[PDB]
DNA sequence: CCTGCACGAAGTAAGCATATGCTTACTTCGTGCAGGCAC
DNA sequence: CTGCACGAAGTAAGCATATGCTTACTTCGTGCAGGCAT
């Protein structure tokens, strides 16, 4: 059963091996597609060019086998089904080499192959053993593959002797060498035919094969002793031998070509290097051989074993990963007793779990798979199984307790499971798996009589009962029931609102259920809220619905109104369209009024107060100084930036000197009006808290018991005011009982720069710098936050950037698309040729629009 | 502070005033409807019936405020804002209802509603403090809402009588009450305007609010006061209260009907009740009262705490959920002291996670609650961090040694990583979050240098390590690099080849990441594979294709019938389409023989022979005799279903039954060469394992432990053969030392059985029935397998009905829909009327075809 | 007071990515005639 | 011995479902002028 074979030679004959056997390799893949071609057509069973391209394949493999082991001492311990051939070939009398010995035998490739090292999972599979169609008489072919006879193999069906062939009788002509009867009563059968099968010599002489072929030497009986008689005394060749070397790398090129010729002319496709390996294993897979290999290799991949171990442990199990995973580790050891124990732990993951995890021994560990084969067994088997083997003196302490420990760390993984909770459950239920089973059949009431299964314990056990008892009126067993009806909280909310309404639940209930609240404000009732959300998918998204689309199958244009967020003079200033088109391209009102011009808003639909009323109010302020001028009075704004107060800061002087056509006596009036505006806001911005203010808020903001804490190691609430607005995190952080939850909720911004993977410092120093988080967002750029400390994820991760990052671009190209156009989504439909001209590769374009 | 109030009449008084608190609610929705439109549209701003439906809104308000608490008595400790209004109201001359006087407050409704217990989430808001809209004088108005005037409150503008609105001081000259100098210099105010607020009167007077508007009560100084003494020396009328009960529901009712009116003239869509409700919500939650009501339904809800101490913990921590789940269980009882351990437990998730499952005590609990505010709190600090506030006394034994178990179980609960593994982790890391930190960023390397951390941690700990580093070639560093380079396995599967392969990914190691061996072996290249992989998706939809499809963009008529697993023969005998049509229609060619007739073989274009062969093998065996003839053998087949067997059996008299046109001398011919065949099937099937072929068998399929194991346990070999052809599964189970994964892999079938869900009697009672699984889910029906004491989940699980099932079906009915239609897939695609014919609903076939 | 409306923040919950349970050709395996071509 | 067609399913690749992890994706909280209006 095991095939193997040591190399001992050197690094250049380990070279010249392995080409020898890749190369006729090559050569019997083009005798099996030959056949392969033979068979799929029937036309193509005829031709004779297809029947002399085989022929000619056979030959170069021939050719190939006879060229390993030219020196006959690079590969020891040769061993074929379990037959050491290094024995068998040295008690012959001509000896030779065993490698061309075993190549002669089915299989005997297998250890070759293994002592090259070359791949398996390709068959490198090597026969000479063809009979019908070998254009060479069979045995004498196969003798001189052993024989290493690469000068009298032909490397072409032309230059193929009859003297090996047809009047293989002239070849022993030359030679004589002395012939025996019982040798005579073979060949007076292939005089007849050449090529007639070794059974059928054997079947009509009444003796067995073994008989009739013999031992591959002179000193026997038999075909092959025969051929060895005559072969040995043939003189060795070497100019043939050189010439045939060098032709045959070249005529096997040619018969490739040749088989693709054939190949597109019958089946109208080639016949790729690929597809000839994937056939040679589906023609292989018949013998069990091919699985032992192909385990050994996953063995060797996934698992890191020793080329030998993994080989020889896929021969006693059958090559069943899943079996050696589950076999005791001195069992293991007395099949491979090379196999180390951290190749056992690394195959049988059950065996490491106990060893590592756990501490337990082999013979420990040993105990628990054979008791019960794997971790999910032991998961399997009830408690008080295991309890009745440990008392029983059948279990050692040492896997009684570890195998415990294994069944409940899987209830005490579990968010209100305790150890009590956990060893009562399995009382009451024998095994963890049981316990999943009932969770997963939603058997509530059946796990809440256990002792210490609370609400806890159900909401991490049952999936979805969380969600369904925490809505008023739900109680446990309607939640039960509901989740057994439907088979699951996803069902429960994919249900229709009449089949809810059977069931008796209210409209509050559904709507809670459905997350439908949203929608209900917008629509009045439940069903075609439920509709809107079955089909587009979120509330938002009904939103960003374009208005043709939101008018039909719609109520009203108010409504539209509504759910765009349209303001009121802007709602009444234009059309739906025209006005939800400038709300969803400026965003504000005010932002309208600025950005556009005060005849740009006339010209699609305004009334000359509603237009001014679109404007800022600084555009009313104006105009209601005796009329400055609707034009000038923009130009005005275009000034100070549409600001009140920059207006009062300038000289009446430079008023009328930055903006065109104005009047010094209308100068000082805009002037006049400005400062006096600006000591109206004062009344309103006059006030920063007092201390009780400060305690009050910090009580609101923390709870009583961390505020008056606050207050108690700072000043008073005045100092701890003072360290919020100036956002001294670390000073904050600093009391002990005083945690980010806490800061995040004095400290505006500072849970999502946390969020962003920022330290406590970090953050502070962001907060310091830009004030807020949005300004981060808006105005910081990647060179001013590195600047800072930050590293280029963190950068990615606050400034929105993530989306493009994760398509493999760095967060200084991913800031310059958002800097030179506008926002992530944009920049996922630029034009191509635009990304382009920037200097993005194609790969790097496909990626971002992917 | 806090509003509370108890309710203490009877049954019939809390239905009583119930409804009226719903019908004020009502008529305030109504108020605040009214006010929406007036702003919501410029031109209903203008229009006068919108402000008589307000004001008509406005005096139905009040008049339903009148009917609170008509005997005085129902309601007891009315508390708005801390203050007790029922000892404020007992120290008044007048006395009257605390109810009242509570509403006439803002948001006094707070109490009255908790006392009624009415829901809260449709915020049942009462306000009577109409000022400049109020069709009456406000404080009058004030006045008679806190006396339950409900006589003198008018229902319909119209029916505002002048003495109480603008001629308001004729109502006080009526009676002669004396007044104060302070009050007349307050009615010299409102003889200019009645509607003036009562700040203006404060700003013109020099005094302050309280002063003008003073006690409700004769006894005191102000314009409540006066109102006070005018009202109670006024007589009830009966008449108009019993009259006005009467028409005030109708005419809300009416009013309503106005309401939906203008609201379909000014913005072409009705405001229901619902969209009143959302926007009562919107306009109302910007107060932090609401926000407190909304944490206390949450909690009273999710949490199951008591309605009193929920209110009280959500108001004295602003309604913070999140706040309350990080607050220790001392600060807790300092603001709610008859807050239970088990409330706290329940709202505090981690408070509750230290108490049960790890067994401390609250001050334990509490000590990490303040140091690290949660869980994940625990598990972001660094574990020297912990060590430190342990070592200086800052942490108990119990705290520290809690939180150290906290950490360590975050990383032992994955396989390989034992607990001196995870300490050293925790030591060179800090935290476990961390550590979660380091294997997604796929720092493989860093996280390796840590001793103990070997092949099966990292492919445990770093998402996609496993299924890289399980490739041959693929090594750690590669692993990492990739990992790093494209961003998560995902991201290195969907890469490209070209650019896998500029990484030094062999071919071989690119089919082995992408799943490509299946599809190389039909295209050469490993490009075209996965671009068939991406448009298409899997090899099966591949192999689906149509015949034009695959034909175009593809490559040969041969690839496409080595594709689809065409056979050879019916290849050969028809054209591609009419092939892989019948192939795709039966399956197997000699269903193709069974169900099709010779000559409709020979229509489609099948030689004779070739037709013959397509039929089954023994149509060919009859036609080699006396040529029983190709039409008479069809029905000779016809008779015994196309079976040898049934052949011999029956007598030749019995063969001339069946078949029309028989000659009796030939009847017995076919018989004795049917008799002629079971005799050559026996001769090659006669075999059943021997003693060794039986041992050999158990070796190869357990293993040589498992196979001695057997074999010593019951007889020999032969005796557990035996068990295994009669799937004796449970006296297999038996041995110790055999589990499921080698009873599996002894009876076939015994594994898919088990997915299943099914015992091992179980699957032992159906594999004894049907024999194997295949003929399980083809022949058995759901009420067999239900004799045989299966659950309808299992049997859904095994027929392969989970699919229809799952769309809330009954396994008869989808075990119907599975005979009648063939396949589940079929199921999917029929038509909905004929689904509406076999007797399902619309719901049920939107589910099916969902 | 009343609340639209404009903005910032993470509250919250919707996507995205990862892990987990399960169904069945998605892939390997066993057998049986048929005789093409061997012990 | 190979061919090669067929059925079965401890076998394993997809498929479906549940869960964890980020963000703004979606609600929520607040503050500011001015009309609903103390
Ligand atoms: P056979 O393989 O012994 O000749
Ligand atoms: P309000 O009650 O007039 O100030
Ligand atoms: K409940
Ligand atoms: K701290
Ligand atoms: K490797
Ligand atoms: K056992």
């Amino acid at each position: 059963l095991v095939y193997d074979a040591e190399f001992v030679g050197s690094e250049r004959e380990f070279e010249e091996e392995r080409e020898t056997f890749l190369k006729g390799v090559k050569a019997y893949d083009g005798v099996l597609a030959t056949r392969y071609l033979m068979e799929r057509s029937s036309s193509a069973k005829n031709d004779e060019e297809l029947l002399e391209l085989h022929q000619n394949f056979i030959l170069l493999t021939g050719s190939y086998a006879c060229s390993i082991d030219p020196t006959e001492d690079r590969y020891q311990n040769v061993i074929v089904r379990g037959v050491n051939f290094d024995e068998r070939v040295q008690r012959l009398s001509t000896g030779g080499s065993p490698a061309r010995y075993a190549i002669v035998y089915r299989r005997g490739w297998r250890a070759i192959a293994k002592a090259l090292d070359i791949d398996e999972e390709d068959v490198p599979a090597i026969e000479v053993r063809a009979v019908k169609r070998n254009p060479l008489q069979p045995a004498l072919y196969r003798i001189l593959v052993r024989y290493g006879r690469v000068d009298l193999m032909p490397v072409t069906v032309d230059e193929v002797p009859p003297e090996m062939a047809g009047e293989f009788e002239r070849l022993i002509e030359r030679y004589d060498v002395p012939i025996d009867e019982k040798e005579e009563r073979i060949l007076e059968i292939l005089r007849e035919n050449p090529w007639t099968p070794h059974d059928e010599i054997a079947r009509r002489l009444g003796l067995s094969v073994s008989e009739v072929e013999g031992e591959k030497d002179p000193e026997s009986s038999g075909i092959y002793s025969l051929w060895s008689r005559v072969v040995v005394n043939i003189e060795y060749d070497e100019r043939t031998a050189k010439r045939h070397v060098k032709r045959r790398d070249r005529l096997l090129e040619e018969l490739y070509e040749h088989l693709e010729e054939l190949s597109e002319r019958y089946l109208r496709h080639p016949l790729t290097r690929r597809w000839i390996v994937e056939h040679k294993r589906d023609i292989m897979r018949r013998y069990l051989e091919q699985r032992i290999v192909e385990c050994a290799l996953k063995l060797q991949d996934r698992y890191g074993i020793r080329e030998d171990v993994a080989l020889c442990l896929a021969r006693a199990f059958d090559g069943s990963i899943s079996m050696i995973a589950t076999t005791p580790y001195r069992t293991l050891k007395d099949v491979c007793p090379d196999l180390t124990l951290e190749e056992a732990k690394s195959v049988n993951r059950t065996l490491a779990t106990l060893i590592d995890e756990h501490g337990l021994s082999p013979d420990a560990a040993d105990e628990l798979i054979e008791h019960f084969e794997s971790i999910a067994g032991i998961l399997a088997t009830d408690l008080e199984e295991i309890e009745r083997m440990y008392e029983e003196g059948r279990l050692s302490e040492e896997a009684y307790r570890a195998a415990v420990e294994i069944q409940l760390a899987e209830l005490t993984k579990k968010e209100g499971v305790g150890r009590k909770t956990a060893e009562r459950l399995l009382r009451a239920f024998g095994n963890p798996e049981r316990v999943k089973q009932l969770a997963r059949e939603f058997e509530i009431e059946k796990l809440a009589s256990v002792e210490g299964v609370g609400e806890r314990v159900l909401r991490s056990l049952v999936p979805g009962y969380a969600s369904l008892i925490s809505i008023r009126g739900i109680d446990r067993e309607r939640a039960e029931r509901l989740l057994k009806k439907y088979g699951g909280y996803s069902k429960v909310r994919e249900a229709g609102v009449e089949e809810l309404r059977e069931d008796g639940l209210t409209d509050a209930q559904i709507r809670e259920l459905k997350g439908l609240k949203t929608l209900e404000s917008i629509v009045g009732d439940l069903e075609k809220a439920d509709e809107l959300k079955r089909k587009y998918g979120s509330a938002s998204a009904v939103r960003r619905l374009p208005v043709e689309e939101l008018r039909e199958l719609g109520f009203s244009d108010d409504e539209i109104a509504e759910i765009k967020g349209i303001p009121k003079k802007l709602r009444e200033a234009f059309d739906l369209e025209t006005a939800a088109e400038l709300y969803e391209r400026y965003g504000s009102l005010k932002e309208i009024g600025r950005r556009l011009s005060y005849d740009d808003l006339l010209e699609l639909g305004a009334t000359p107060k509603a237009a001014a009323e679109i404007k800022g109010p600084e555009f009313k302020f104006l105009l209601n100084i005796e009329g400055v001028g609707p034009k000038l009075a923009e130009r005005i704004l275009e000034a100070v930036d549409y600001d009140l107060e920059r207006l009062a800061s300038l000289n009446p002087e430079e008023l009328a000197e930055k903006v065109e056509g104005l009047g010094e006596e209308l100068a000082e009036r805009v002037v006049y009006a400005a400062r006096e505006r600006v000591e109206s806001r004062r009344k309103s911005g006059r006030q920063e808290r007092s201390e009780e203010e400060w305690k009050e808020w910090l009580e609101r903001k923390v709870g009583e018991g961390r505020a008056r804490r606050l207050i108690e190691y700072f000043g008073s609430a005045g100092e701890v005011g003072k360290l919020v607005e100036n956002a001294e995190v670390s000073k904050l952080l600093e009391v002990p009982g005083i945690g980010d939850e806490a800061v995040a909720r004095l400290v505006p911004g500072y849970k999502t720069l946390r969020d962003a993977g920022l330290t406590p410092a970090e953050a502070e120093r962001v907060l310091k710098r830009y004030g807020s988080v949005s300004k981060v967002q808006e105005g910081a750029t990647p060179d001013e936050l590195r600047e800072l400390g930050l590293g280029d994820a963190k950068i990615a991760r606050i400034l929105g950037l993530r989306s493009l990052v994760n398509a493999r671009l760095d967060v200084d190209t991913a800031y310059e698309l958002a800097r030179r156009y506008g926002s992530v989504s944009a920049v996922r439909a630029a034009p191509v040729a635009e990304l382009r001209e920037l200097g993005l590769s194609d790969r790097a374009i496909a990626r971002i629009a992917g």
